[PDB]
């Protein structure tokens, strides 16, 4: 309900909120991805949900975006 990722919050706080939040719900292990997945794509800011909306591969898991968030996020120069 209250889930909505913050103006400059870090990508590990939203995922905290939402992997406690979903596993203190009566959701089972293998519907408790797809529900962060789908989560984030509704609940994350403009400049992830973005990426994620149409981002290309099989992001069908949590092991996947966070590689794919970080994978995006490496500005390493």
């Amino acid at each position: 309900m209250d889930i909505m990722q913050g103006p400059s919050e870090s990508f590990v706080d939203f995922a905290n909120r939402l992997i406690k939040a979903v596993e203190g719900s009566d959701l089972p292990p293998s519907a408790r991805a797809p529900v962060i997945i789908d989560c984030f794509r509704q609940k994350s800011q403009p400049d992830i949900q973005q990426l994620i909306r149409t981002a290309p591969s099989t992001l069908t898991t949590p092991g996947e975006i966070i590689k794919y968030v970080l994978d995006r996020q490496k500005t390493a120069p």
